């Protein structure tokens, strides 16, 4: 490939057709901060035969985000995971059509009823584990603790319960359906990246097949039929599969996608938050003091009134979410930057924006970006900080976990809602510390950048109680 007259600077590597892919496989922020370094905020890269083209300008990315599908394609994603990662085939299937519909069982009056749902699903998955095991110290990972309960009481959300009115041994056996979902899972969840790079063992393949094979078992719509309480977003995603006519098998493939899908970034957020706080005694004396507080007099003010936890999980969010924003340019064109320069963009091209780079670690926006600084996110006086600045001008985008333009987070403020009734539980309810309080912060799991929320490379340990008394 040879650059053409307006086109960002072109930078294909040295090996033919894969140019950087082990590169950007292997570590994805750094390699584009290299290359930021080398070419600027805009540049052509050779990419196992793709030429992707990143931005990394954080004013320039409003223009793109909202771009219509006639220009850049914001489907390829959700294509590629439905059907190339979950395996899924719906007929007549659309994206846009998807979201639009899940949109109408995801809004403000229906998010308020998931809320209450999940912290009576938390606190007794929570409560009911730690009864179980007794009134002692008892010892786990972190991440293991943060995503088996974030996880297994989000699937009795969307998912629905055993038996309503709750009996003794209807959430007995919730406690072990959704540890055995959540276990399951997870073993899809680890494996993820390599079948998504194609580069699954044989071995690894009949693991991720016999682990497809029971999750398919488990959210069959014959098992889903009779459990209680179950959310409008199942039962209007279920109706919709039926009248277009898709088999109780494949609505089971779509039902795990969606269970990736939903519960495959809180968990981890949670994890990230709580390592923070427990390595940061200022900023955990901090969250603890306001939602005391707030205790003194689910209390509601724990979701609607709490500034510091509010500036945490931004500040939490800011150093370990990393989605990419990508485009497929769908004709040639010019795009404009924030600065009134304009880039020519080819036709078969992937545009990637990367948000984790900047604004979100980019030195220039933000103060030693590198550290969690828990009240990153507040004003002196403790009122929010909104204003953030770079080349002169205010950020429209300074913080992007949720995703941007067409394709952002539709259960944002249920997420949120959900993390803080489990950083509360945890707080409040239960002593929990870190087995070395000097253990240093484990480096993520750098394969998988672009997808959300970074996981550990390795787990942290823990112990937590039930708080004596
Ligand atoms: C910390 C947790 C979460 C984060 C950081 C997050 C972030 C995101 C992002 C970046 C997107 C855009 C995806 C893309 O098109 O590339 C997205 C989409 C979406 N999110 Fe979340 N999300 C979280 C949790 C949840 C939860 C708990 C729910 C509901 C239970 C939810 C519902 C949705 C839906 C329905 C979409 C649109 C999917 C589609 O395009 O069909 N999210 N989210
Ligand atoms: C790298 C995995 C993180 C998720 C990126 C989502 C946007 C593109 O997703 C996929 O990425 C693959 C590898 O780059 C490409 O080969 C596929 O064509 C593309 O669909
Ligand atoms: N982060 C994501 C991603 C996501 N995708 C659905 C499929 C298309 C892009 C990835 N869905 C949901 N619910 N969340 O929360």
């Amino acid at each position: 490939r040879t650059r053409r007259p307006g086109e960002p600077p072109l930078d294909l590597g040295s090996i033919p057709w894969l140019g950087y892919a082990l590169d950007f496989g292997k570590d994805a922020a750094s390699f584009l901060t290299r290359m930021k370094e080398k070419h600027g905020d805009i540049f052509t890269i050779l990419v196992g035969g793709r030429y992707v083209t990143v931005l990394l300008d954080p004013h320039s990315y409003d223009a793109v985000v909202w771009e219509p599908r006639t220009r850049l394609d914001f489907h390829a994603y959700a294509i590629f995971l439905m059907e190339r990662i979950f395996d899924v085939q719906l007929p007549h299937y659309s994206p846009s059509d998807e979201k639009a519909r899940m949109k109408l069982t995801l809004l403000h009056r229906e998010l308020q009823a998931l809320t209450e749902a999940m912290y009576t699903n938390l606190h007794a998955v929570l409560l009911g584990d730690a009864t179980e095991a007794g009134s002692g110290w008892h010892e786990m990972g972190l991440l293991d603790f943060s995503y088996s309960f974030l996880l297994r009481a989000g699937y009795l959300t969307l998912y629905g319960i055993e038996a309503l009115p709750r009996t003794h041994e209807s959430q007995a056996q919730d406690r072990v359906h959704s540890a055995d979902v959540f276990h399951t899972f997870r073993q899809l969840d680890r494996l993820l990246p390599k079948l998504a790079r194609g580069s699954l063992s044989v071995g690894d393949k009949d693991h991720m097949c016999s682990v497809k094979s029971r999750l398919w078992k488990l959210l069959s719509p014959a098992r889903l039929a009779r459990r209680a309480h179950r959310s409008k977003w199942l039962e209007s995603y279920l109706l919709h599969l039926e009248e277009m006519g898709v088999s109780e098998e494949m609505q089971a493939r779509a039902l795990v996608l969606q269970l990736w899908a939903t519960q495959g970034n809180m968990g981890p957020a949670a994890f990230w938050l709580l390592l923070f706080l427990l390595k940061n005694p200022e900023a955990l004396a901090a969250v603890r003091g306001e939602l005391e507080s707030i205790l003194w007099q689910l209390p509601q003010k724990v979701l609607d009134s709490t500034p510091v936890l509010d500036s945490v999980l931004s500040e939490s969010l800011r150093l370990t979410a990393a989605p990419f924003i990508t485009r497929e340019v769908v004709v040639d064109l010019a795009m404009p930057m924030a600065d009134g320069r304009e880039f020519n963009l080819r036709r078969g091209d992937r545009l990637l924006l990367f948000p984790f780079l900047s604004p979100q670690r980019d030195p220039e926006i933000y103060t030693d970006p590198e550290v969690f600084k828990y009240n990153r996110f507040l004003n002196p006086d403790g009122s929010e900080k909104k204003d953030f600045y770079k080349d002169g001008k205010r950020l429209k985008n300074y913080n992007m976990p949720w995703g941007a333009g067409h394709n952002h987070c539709l259960g944002r403020s249920y997420a949120v809602n959900s993390i803080k009734q489990f950083v509360f539980l945890v707080l409040v309810h239960l002593d929990l510390e870190l087995i070395n309080a000097d253990v240093e912060i484990p480096e993520f799991d750098l394969s998988r950048y672009g997808f959300g929320l970074m996981q550990p490379e390795h787990d942290v340990p823990v112990r937590y109680r039930i708080r004596p008394h």
